[PDB]
């Protein structure tokens, strides 16, 4: 990367936005998010992703539920009403920058 | 803002992108960048801007020159060839995120 500082900041923002995008659409597990973000070309690990999930919930933008399904306890995340509003604002900001410089 | 953490990260990235965009197009003084970024709705001060200019130059993406014009010494910044290449990569990253989530 010619500009690793841009890429680092932008990637943090991108990851956050992708998480909200996916969690608004359906319930998601962290394990699946790691794979889906990776598919899209974002370098993430459970070690980096789970703390961002937890922070998103602390921010009120996700809510999680522990479920026991098929004998295994797992945590699923979904967007809250505040998270859907955030998703709209975050996307708007992205759309504006894209319109301005491209 | 519903998501201040997204807005903080995204704005740092946006400002960096704008700086390269302006410095590729012309030579710039810091004082003018402050005004131009402010016009566009970015909250920037000399305290935030000058350190990012310095880091951009350290990264080889900008070069600055102290220049005496009309009897007054000022520092001007412009993009280097590496900075122009970075601008292209940063734009590509923006384009990709726009495709993914919009
Ligand atoms: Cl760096
Ligand atoms: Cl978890």
């Amino acid at each position: 990367a010619m500009d690793p500082e841009f890429m680092r900041e932008f990637q943090r923002a991108a990851v956050r936005l992708h998480i909200l995008h996916h969690a608004a659409d359906n319930e998601v597990h962290g394990a699946w998010l790691t794979q889906e973000l990776s598919r899209h070309g974002y370098r993430v690990s459970p070690g980096t992703l789970y703390p961002t999930l937890h922070r998103l919930e602390a921010d009120g933008l996700l809510v999680s539920e522990q479920r026991v399904v098929d004998g295994r306890a797992r945590r699923v995340y979904r967007a809250t009403p505040a998270g859907r509003a955030a998703l709209t604002e975050d996307r708007r900001a992205l759309e504006e920058l894209a319109r301005e410089v491209l």
